[PDB]
């Protein structure tokens, strides 16, 4: 269990100074806790960068794209930094980082690919499941050519399986913008 | 479990004698291949005499079921089906697809039919080529159900977009069998 | 295990007399083998009564009216005993023998009531699976009406709940024709 | 089970039948298959019923109790172990001065278990209709040993043991049988 | 794991000063019910003052639900709602049942309309009382987005007889929401 | 772990702060540890002034009817008024509770569903004992029955014939029924 | 307990019988059991007649590699022709053993389902260990190809492409793939 | 379930292809299967000495004790035991191939034939784990002798190829000494 | 279990042969016992081939089998097939002087008697007891055929003691190694 | 956890980090939360962190392991107890002659652990980077052990236990220490 | 757990230390970080140990021996119902003088256990480590108990009992502590 300070928990010390944590899966709640703890920052100051770290394999779509709509949406910019693993909707959150400020720590790990689904039932319903998978499909792909710079081709052919980058290659797809290794 | 009549059989094996084949319970790998097997035997021992093929059955695996299908258009002889209990899902296409003339079914017997059922799990591209496919299939079960009942395709579809329960006397009106037979004196 | 005689089973060694069971519950497997056994009977020969003893429960009202069926449709008349239980299907196919020879033993249970069924999922889903529930009941009803001579309505009435009679009174409510206590 | 067809056709090749373990409808129904075909095969000759039970369900111990009673053939009873709850039942059933049963022998006599979940309507259906069958079970017991039906209902409230001579004593049994060579 | 501000909150309290209500997760009992209490309590604070609640939700059950819609049209202030992520089932029902004019989702949300799941094992008799109480309610909650979406009844019923997937645009355009938003700053 | 929770100035919840407003919940299934907390929040409201109205929000499928008859008679008991609100669901012991809240102070929000029926219950052992608990289970009916007869104003008949099965009202019908007195759609209005 | 059974006269099924006629069912997955069945009724055939061909009916969804290929390699074996037929599914390894059947005797019925792809596999433990089995479940995968590539008369590339994924086909598009020769609807015909 | 051929004399089609003296072991080596083969091969030899006897294998190896029984009773018997690989031979089941009649150890084309060190492991005190250890460290040295004396390639070459899974086609197989021939078909 | 001209086990011991094949338990030490006391019916001055891969098992099982292995006429020849360990090795080492055998490949292993019991101290005591006893006895058993001193049994069954089968003849536990038939 | 708030918050006021127990998500994530902070109290002050880890998921400790370079403080390790796995990458990737071990420590190094079930493909795919991976944790370890980058490949082949001497002759460590009040 | 700070925090004030249940990472890892804390409020001042429990993890259990060797305080132990396997080891590790049993105390002193499964390669590793560790932990005790090696090795091949006497006679502990006046 978490470490208190002078009283804060560990991670409400480093919230004070606008850092925010994703780790481990992005699901319902993970996500909404992010969410709630960037909607307070922008509270308490809408001018000042936040810097949320990540080390994610990623989890359900629908959690994670409402944590990057929120990113877009306040009015701080929201820095990232990878510290470990970024995949799935991993990435894609930190590569929604603000403009100019996404960063990896050295020997992070960046992994794309394309969703994961499906349903049992009657064809009919496997037809409806089938076409908005696909539609999501594509409008993560929209998501990443336009944070990467990448043609949506590119991003197509790239994401078809599980693709593992290591943080200088992730820096050179446009991922990120800078590996960072020391402070100074 | 099966009696045994005597040079000794089981109940199945001595009517089968007869010509007579069930298919009861779930359509899997297993039922459908023992039903392929005795009526290729039956084509052997003769192959102008009709055979009867009893059904009861809430259907099952479609590429199992279409082998029976397959095999019942396939030998020479005629195929007679009788629903004995329930038919549905490709229980009701395999008594539907019975002989021309030949299709029966006793007077309480519930007869049902209804799209295909299935689905995935996996990456998305996985998940296209599977619902692809299950719409091919839908399509064709469709036409084999339009052919054999005499309705439009169109009519099917509509029809089956949900599971569809009918009593005898009704899936005779649709043209699902031929003849409600209530007594073998008759 | 069964016993042998002489090389029979014994069921084997009886269905040589014609005398058929129906123990325990009726499913797919259970139903199907009676109605062998009784298709296999009027091919030996189609004049002689068949005698059909029931000990079940009940069960699977599809695979149930199966074997009613093929009780109205081969050519012998099937003569009915019950001899312990005869419920929900069971009491069902007791009382679906032949006319004027239908019996129990003594201190058999006869029992009836209305049917048992279910299904979870969308609401038109339920609507379609309702009603056919519905025509099934008030045709098993029918059923029952036509062989006791009872009423429909009074039919209708006494199948609401669980209903269990025993011998003597199964028989003055036309489920059956005869109590016999002795082969004298 | 050994070869000689197995033990128990040879047996039964004697009008020997065994009810073995609990009652239920595959094991009473077996029985039932074995007296109807004693029956077939010789009407007049008397039939031996061996059980060892601890009983079981009311309704196919019931059809086993009046096929004995339905048969020409007189069904003679031994008890080789224990017969309890439905077991003694079958066993008192038994033709009239042929109930028997070996000396170290249990017999236990008792009421009925049973129960149901559901709505007091339901449960007071299923209650009722229980309270009807220990009464019958009750009647069956008091013709059979000679007892007043006041005394079987007392003495089936709770679970009740007797050996084989307390067996004969209440009228369960006829003889208690010690050597094939005593008379 | 809920973080704290200090005279001490965890993160969701202190958003609550705001007037910043969450659903997030299933809609049950337990999340339906800490909600109104919320809801409750914001009204007491300030009659007038808009409250925003904001969605993430797969639906769940329809009575824990309809009192949350109830709740929000029962109380003073107007509840704004914002979709952040899904609103499927009773989610997109809430989401619809905003503070008219005052209904938002982000740009990338997901919102889902469909007719009421459940069923019963029993008797006949009992399943049919449930058949007709899931009627009931599949009509009303129709009626329910009829009236906050502007469509006609027919049209509703017509498209959540199966899953029905819509973009935040899409949802605009059918009248679920009022608003897509992309920027604080906008 | 409670929520959404202001500590001490282990903490202090939305739930202890509407309490603050002699408002309670009943939430979710009916069971001693449920009822309980009931009635421990009945008794201390009535503690703090026997005189104020309580506010009891039910949303309840119900559940054990032992538990839910010592939330009811509380209800009748203490001092202050206890006003119901129905604001989902009321089945069972729930809709009881419902109905048992003092004369013309019974309420449901607009969309409740208030469903009422027999008990349910079941034992497994000997005749005797089955005897027992079904005659047990029938005075139990038929005292649920009074209860419900008392507060609609309904015939005792009618009720024995309206609760054999399930039975949903929606509150509109409720209101029609004597379960409730008003059905409320608006603060302001 | 096999059926429909003709005893001694365990017992002679409907499965023996139609094995004194040359014909032979694959039924459900291929497994250790499954596949030597397989080989053990061809080598037998070909024990009683070198000559003459042997009826191979086919409806599987595939199953093993290994214990698939000792079929595939057996039918090429033995001196008698193997005629295969599709009669439902032809899947995975499947469908590589009906495209192996005997030089134009390869048969559907109209209905079935002939699915090819690339195998599927897996290992836990050390990096090492992994690169083993990785690269070995690639030549597997290579050699696959190579022989639904020699059966049907395409291009090795092309196959490759066209077992990346699930790849669903019906009778005639099977035929005009190369996997069967004839579709065949009626005896008579 | 297994087919039956009738002469009325009734066998499975197992027991028909041993009348010509054709044994199988097919799918995990353990106590009952390794027996079954090892009753065979006794069978066969009391019924002719001299007759060769083949050995289908379609097998993942598995318990070393009762494989090492099947090894010692081919090598033990009058008949020469002619072995084929019908699928794979794993582990034991390589072992059992490669210790056939030398001349007469097959495999069919497809074949994968795969060889590695033995499993194992007790889990308790250090004395016990310590005389375990040392047990299975003969038993890796024997199998590998074992091997080197069939294939005919030095011990050490043995040893460095079997640390780790090591998987080879039919062709690969032949070359390496661990069958005599690959064969494609009868009449070649 | 094919068929040859019954199963080939029954065929096999047409010919003398007995396997015991997998754990030592009452239902596969029974089956031994049966045949050879079959074996004797039929002819009581042939010898017995018995056949051993055993990773040993229940000991009272296991003795019965030795016993009746000394207490039959025929001499019981023993052949160890690929493992006998436990009380595998103590039927193997049973047989008669002159004739154990094993394949070149088996494994052989001694150890002592492995026990459980929980309950009272009471209990525990009077089973620690028996045990103990039980180890003497067999570790005077192997004594006894194997021609060691029962101090060096002792020691050489403290811990699991496996031995190729060359350091077993060595040992005493077999008389010949067989690598051939004809040899 | 005893209040002193707990004991290690207490530890944590004199920039005192542990590691204990396995590697994942949630216990590197603590460690990095840990060392932000304290760089951000004092960010010329050595830091002190204890390892006693069996390791775990790479990505979570590499996530450590780079946070402990790129702050300014010189992360000082302590082993007290085991570092395998992930555990020695920490320890040894302490900052430059501050690597410490308690003399009873064990020290393991060894090859990266994975594995994925599924299509060729994809196994191809993981198969490639896992064996990056292996090579990237070798090159780590060459890095701060001054090892040539074949010996540290040769060395993790199979798991490779190290006591603190060894450790530290290996250059994983800086120094074993035994007392405080030793310089 | 009782307040009063809880229960064990306030005999902490007086640098008592509790080792209670299975030797684990996680109890093994308070035991340090309550020793090094200790040894933080004051340098000089002796610790009580007090220790029941039947042993487990000898990584985890011999951090806490060697944090014991190596903080300035002196660490006084007390066996208190159980000291077996790492328990008895952290008992005999104790200050030299100032290790005690309570006079109805089990003491119980053996071999380690583990074990791996896999290729014969690995077992070969893990069963010479075990071996290593073994010899070490033999080491320990003949060291504080002043009994010669081969001793502890005979006696520790099986679960050896010692009651609170014996163990002081084989020197295990120093004194049996039966009353606090005495
Ligand atoms: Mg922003
Ligand atoms: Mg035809
Ligand atoms: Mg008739
Ligand atoms: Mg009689
Ligand atoms: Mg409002
Ligand atoms: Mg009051
Ligand atoms: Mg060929
Ligand atoms: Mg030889
Ligand atoms: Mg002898
Ligand atoms: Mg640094
Ligand atoms: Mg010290």
């Amino acid at each position: 269990l978490v470490p208190t300070v002078i009283a804060f928990d560990i991670y409400s010390r480093l919230l004070k100074e606008r850092i925010v944590f994703l780790n481990g899966e992005v699901n319902d709640h993970s996500a909404n806790l992010v969410i709630a703890q960037l909607l307070f920052l922008e509270s308490e100051d809408p001018d000042k960068d936040i810097y949320f770290y990540i080390n994610s394999p990623g989890g359900m779509v629908t959690a994670g794209m409402g944590v990057y709509d929120t990113m877009q949406f306040i009015k701080p910019d929201v820095s990232t930094i990878c510290i470990g693993l970024a995949a799935s909707m991993g990435s894609l959150l930190l590569a929604g980082g603000a403009k100019g400020k996404r960063y990896s720590l050295p020997s992070s790990q960046i992994m794309i690919h394309q969703p994961l689904g499906g349903f049992r039932g009657q064809a009919s319903d496997i037809e409806i499941h089938a076409k908005n998978i696909l539609r999501i499909k594509d409008r993560l792909n929209k998501v990443l050519a336009h944070h990467t710079g990448q043609d949506l081709e590119t991003i197509v052919k790239d994401t078809d399986r599980d693709n593992f980058m290591m943080a200088d290659e992730a820096k050179a797809y446009g991922l990120i913008d800078h590996v960072i290794e020391s402070r100074e």
